[PDB]
């Protein structure tokens, strides 16, 4: 069992740039955006998952059902759309986003006050790591 809920800080933001890069993004953009520590909050309902990525630049938001395919409006990141579904993989999240990037998705898991999330596209891995803070902020 896990729960996902809770508010996050950055803690560490490995090869981004790259990631970035890989979905095209404009290298003005993808050096803004890698100099961005964002927060994350997020609500685990049931099924029903809220995550709320937060940064000063522009903000990410994810609300989907896990299991259940949606249509995700990426306009803001790289302007795409895709068609995914976020699934359980025991404890993980297993984020698979169909469109025109091959072998684009996303694995979140818990280790201890950790939240982990890799992100992957064409082959090329972001690896991110999170902690679980208690000081709100407002938004
Ligand atoms: C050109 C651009 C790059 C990056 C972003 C942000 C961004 N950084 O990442 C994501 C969404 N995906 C790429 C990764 C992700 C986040 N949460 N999950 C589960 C996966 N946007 C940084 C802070 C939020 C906006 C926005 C715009």
């Amino acid at each position: 069992p896990v729960d996902f809920t809770g508010y996050w800080k950055m803690l560490v933001n490995e090869n981004f740039e790259e990631y970035l890069r890989a979905l095209d993004v404009n290298v003005a953009l993808r050096k803004i955006a890698n100099l961005l520590k964002p927060d994350k909050e997020i609500v685990q309902d049931g099924d029903h998952m809220i995550i709320r990525t937060l940064s000063t630049f522009r903000n990410y938001i994810m609300d989907f059902q896990v299991g259940k395919e949606f249509e995700e409006d990426l306009t803001g990141i790289d302007d795409r759309k895709c068609m995914t579904t976020v699934s359980w993989d025991g404890d993980k999240l297993q984020c698979v986003q169909k469109g025109e990037k091959e072998g684009r998705g996303w694995t979140q898991w818990i280790e201890g006050d950790e939240l982990h999330l890799e992100m992957r596209v064409e082959g090329v891995v972001c690896k991110q790591v999170f902690k679980k803070v208690q000081h709100h902020h407002h938004h």
